[PDB]
């Protein structure tokens, strides 16, 4: 339940546009992002994670150590500085990103070869489901 290693292919993505709009992503870009197939690759070594979410010309990468606050600059997204922190709440991997936006972060629930990812910003939640390839 705590092993997120692998290559994960998207099965579903709900409220992606509402969450992107809460982050202030350009409206024109949102209409492109909605079309792009996403692949999520996670390398997890103890507390050390490398997360890479990739598409045709738009990627999001983040590396972190569980329990260690880090400065995150969302250079490929909304271009903001947040103080990010990833922790385990039971078997849920929880990220809080402290900064301008309220309720900003993400959570992963790993259920075998399924990964549920919820991205939050403001009053918006984006719900994604991936299957391990
Ligand atoms: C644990 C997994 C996480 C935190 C994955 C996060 C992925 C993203 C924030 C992806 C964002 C993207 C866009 C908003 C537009 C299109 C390109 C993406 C998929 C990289």
């Amino acid at each position: 339940t705590r092993d997120a290693n692998g290559t994960w292919e998207m099965e579903s993505n709900e409220n992606f546009e509402g969450w992107m709009k809460a982050l202030d992503i350009d409206f024109a870009l949102r209409k492109i992002a909605v079309r792009l197939t996403q692949t999520l690759v996670i390398d997890q070594d103890g507390d050390n994670f490398k997360v890479k979410c990739t598409s045709t010309f738009w990627n999001y990468d983040v590396d972190f150590t569980v329990g260690v606050e880090f400065d995150e600059y969302t250079k490929s997204l909304d271009n903001r500085h947040v103080k990010a922190l990833v922790t385990w709440e039971g078997d849920v991997l929880v990220c809080v990103q402290k900064g301008e936006k309220e309720n900003r972060g993400w959570k992963k629930w790993i259920e075998g070869d399924k990964l549920y990812l919820e991205l939050t910003c403001g009053d918006q939640v984006c719900r994604q489901v991936f299957k391990k390839k």
